[PDB]
């Protein structure tokens, strides 16, 4: 009931008691594992005014034992105050600084994140008090002009009205606030980013007018309180983009591949204590393997392995020529280059690996545990040489915490 996680580079041994306060259910039982299912039936989200007050008291204790007035006549208080909203109002709402510790938690118990390092540095928005698309609009550009910083990227959320009744909600349909588009061509190829391709054609059918390029930023698909969402375009001069270069090959720059400076994840949901934040967009920096081997070198998105192992002249031939790891290793070279040069922040997978491995540490001492996903934590590249592949980890789930909810387009009540 106090299990041991041993890292087999270093023979260190980490015992993880943190489980025990863990409350949702995992995907895998005795006899499966379904710790590689990517979506498990779990990690996917109406509640009641009955199932609602464990979820705050549970919450609520937790964070006024965090400011260490555990039990207190303030921790009390308020743990009435909301038994009586949730039964006035079979809801209650989030004071400032519980929305704020809630946010930073669910960061921190995010298992598939590998940053978490720096959970407790993170700007929360409070767009509560939004009630209009535009407002959703104008919420956002403040996010990303202050996370972007320039470049000197800054952890930020913003969050948006919690869910009521279900039918009123605030989404913002795209799955990231900046994502390049994806057009499908009459050959069949595409253009773009193939990720999206439903998604570009969504904003098309609501009136999008599409540069059919490559990197096309798309416009933001604002819903608010259940209506049907509208396109705002991002000011360009908020878009922060990284041209890619690389430091020996001249020829790199001919490939004219751009990426975004800020990840700004937007189709996920918060919860804390029982409250549920269907719009939620949350934004760091980049890992550069994200771009340089996933983006980049996925064989459903950009698939660049071909051109760029093309102009380095390799033996494309042959599969065991590992023309495609030779040309995976200096794009990512390319990708982190060009950021840094242009002191836009981006951390490379060998530091980003390092920080967890420390965060762990921090978090087996001062909090019992960490709870982390192998599968997601491993880099796409080169595994082993990163100190994460040789950490058992032992994934468990948390909350307050953020998890995966359907695309508001196959669930939305339409009324065109
Ligand atoms: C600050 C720098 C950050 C870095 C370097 C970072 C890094 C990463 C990476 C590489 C992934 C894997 C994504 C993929 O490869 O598909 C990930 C996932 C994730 N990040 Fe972090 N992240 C950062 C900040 C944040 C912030 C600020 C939040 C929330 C406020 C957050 C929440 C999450 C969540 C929830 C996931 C996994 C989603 C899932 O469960 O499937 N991250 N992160
Ligand atoms: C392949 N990238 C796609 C992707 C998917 C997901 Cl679920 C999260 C992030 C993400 C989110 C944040 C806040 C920072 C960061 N570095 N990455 C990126
Ligand atoms: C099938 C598998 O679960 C899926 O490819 C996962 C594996 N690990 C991952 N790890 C990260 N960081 N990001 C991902 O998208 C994935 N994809
Ligand atoms: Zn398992």
């Amino acid at each position: 009931r106090f299990l041991k996680v041993k890292n087999w580079e270093t023979d260190v041994v980490l015992t993880d008691t943190l489980h025990l306060k863990s409350t949702l259910e995992t995907g895998c039982t005795e006899h499966i594992c379904m710790g590689s299912i990517m979506l498990p039936s779990q990690h996917t989200r109406v509640a009641t005014k009955d199932q609602l007050f464990p979820l705050a008291k549970e919450f609520l204790d937790q964070y006024y034992s965090s400011i260490k007035r555990f039990g207190s006549k303030a921790h009390m208080d308020r743990l009435e105050e909301v038994n009586k909203e949730i039964e006035s109002t079979s809801t209650y709402q989030l004071k400032d600084t519980e929305l704020i510790y809630g946010a930073k938690h669910a960061w921190r118990n995010a298992s598939r994140c590998v940053g978490r390092i720096q959970w407790s540095k993170l700007q929360v928005f409070d767009a509560r008090d939004c009630t209009t698309a535009h407002g959703m609009f104008n919420y956002i550009c403040n996010h990303v002009k202050y996370a972007t910083n320039k470049g000197n990227l800054r952890s930020a959320i913003t969050i948006f009205p919690q869910r009521t009744d279900g039918k009123h909600d605030f989404r913002v349909w795209n799955s990231q606030l900046i994502r390049y588009a994806g057009y499908k061509q009459p050959d069949g190829s595409t253009l773009g980013d193939p990720a999206n391709v439903q998604f570009t054609e969504i904003c098309i059918q609501q009136g999008w007018k599409a540069p059919r390029g490559r990197f096309d930023v798309l416009p933001l698909l604002l819903q608010a309180n259940g209506n049907d969402p509208e396109l705002f375009q991002i000011p360009p001069e908020l878009v922060l983009e990284v041209p890619i270069r690389h430091p020996k090959f001249d020829w790199f720059k001919d490939l004219g591949l751009k990426w975004y400076g800020l990840p700004a994840v937007s189709n996920m949901l918060l919860e804390i204590g029982g409250l549920e934040f269907s719009a939620c967009p949350f934004s760091g920096w980049y890992m550069g393997t994200e771009i340089g081997v996933r983006d980049y070198c996925d064989n459903s998105r950009y698939n660049i392995l071909e051109e760029v192992a093309k102009k380095m002249d390799l033996d494309m031939r042959k599969t065991s020529s590992l023309w495609k790891d030779q040309a995976l290793v200096e794009i990512n070279i390319a990708v982190l280059y060009s950021f840094q040069s242009d002191k836009v922040t981006i951390v490379d997978h060998h530091s980003a690996t390092e920080s967890f491995i420390k965060h762990m540490e921090n978090e087996y001492r001062c909090r019992g545990g960490c709870p982390a996903d192998w599968v997601w934590i491993v880099p796409p590249m080169s595994g082993s040489i990163t100190p994460v592949f040789h950490q058992e980890m032992l994934n468990y789930r948390l909350t307050p915490s953020f998890e995966y909810q359907p695309d508001p387009w196959n669930t939305h009540v339409w009324k065109g």
